[PDB]
């Protein structure tokens, strides 16, 4: 059987959330507390996403839908609150898997073009000749 | 046959990149210009991602892979430059479709637990009782 956690081990859980989460007993105690006050949805969602990262790839589509059904869908039994930006991204990912793969890259490239490609075009002889016409 | 773009139309492309892009003759001219100076990869990538967002969903995985191959894979013929953050997110999405569906939400929730769930656990009787006894 497991040995009683030492004083130092228990104290170390109060040094930061990562400390508590990496210790399996610390993590158990953190969750048990939150359940006792009906406030565990956030940690349970975090743990469900951690589990998602380890699953075999062919399982991902069904597991993604399970997490959405449990935590984020309409009427979800463990509903969590997100900021609008992160909610929006998530819904698009769940409902349109793969479609938004390049979303952050595309926003980066759009911003660059506004500062480089497009201003060069407006300055070009090609554009001036179309103005004339 | 098409008529020559009026002076008013050509002028309009100068009120913002969005104006140039939504006019299909403006888009054509912008691209033609960038190709003449060998700097069109950024717009070509942008246009490929716009196209992706219109494709049927069953076609999205193969199309995602085709965009990765043309602009982003090793030795891509139309290689683009991204910032590290964008490139990391993109690679994960391409190589592990679906797995990072909840990335931004999980980060939101992780940071929230640092300010809410975690402190509540440490100040609880449950934790403080352990420490004492
Ligand atoms: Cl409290």
């Amino acid at each position: 059987s497991m040995k009683e956690p030492s004083q130092q081990r228990v104290k170390r859980w109060g040094f930061g959330m990562d400390e508590a989460l990496k210790d399996p007993v610390g993590r158990e105690q953190f969750l048990k507390f939150l359940e006792s006050e009906f406030s565990s949805e956030n940690l349970r969602f975090w743990l469900a996403v951690e589990d998602l990262k380890k699953r075999p790839i062919k399982e991902v589509p069904s597991r993604v839908q399970e997490i959405w059904q449990e935590f984020l869908a309409p009427g979800a039994p463990s509903a969590i609150n997100l900021d609008s930006k992160s909610y929006d991204k998530t819904t698009h990912n769940v409902k349109e898997p793969g479609r938004y793969t390049f979303e952050d890259a595309q926003e980066h490239i759009y911003k660059l073009m506004k500062s480089d490609s497009y201003p060069r075009f407006i300055r070009s002889s090609a554009y001036q000749e179309l103005l004339q016409a």
